[PDB]
């Protein structure tokens, strides 16, 4: 609950790296992993699909 | 903006300090400060009013 819900209704998958100004990993309880991006063309905030290949490589270039 | 929303739809102003098991400030762009609490016996996760005096009394110790 009523008061609390996950900030991402769904994940968007047609967002290109060149379009995103910032990326943030939301740490909200009882919610799956959530990456939030600040945009261009619109400039809004979107929840991006973590399975995006470019997000994967980006998150993977954080070590092994 | 069709996908992202603030995780708190409203704040709960009647919760007592005795009832809260855990508190967590949420990192959340384009939203006001938001505090999530886990309730003691039923374990529900609720958004609680930052304006609550005991919440202040805690954040003012920082
Ligand atoms: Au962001
Ligand atoms: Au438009
Ligand atoms: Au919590």
């Amino acid at each position: 609950s009523l008061s609390y819900r996950c900030p991402c209704r769904f994940f968007e998958s047609h967002v290109a790296r060149a379009n995103v100004k910032h990326l943030k990993i939301l740490n909200t309880p009882n919610c799956a992993l959530q990456i939030v991006a600040r945009l261009k063309n619109n400039n809004r905030q979107v929840c991006i699909d973590p399975k995006l290949k470019w997000i994967q490589e980006y998150l993977e270039k954080a070590l092994n």
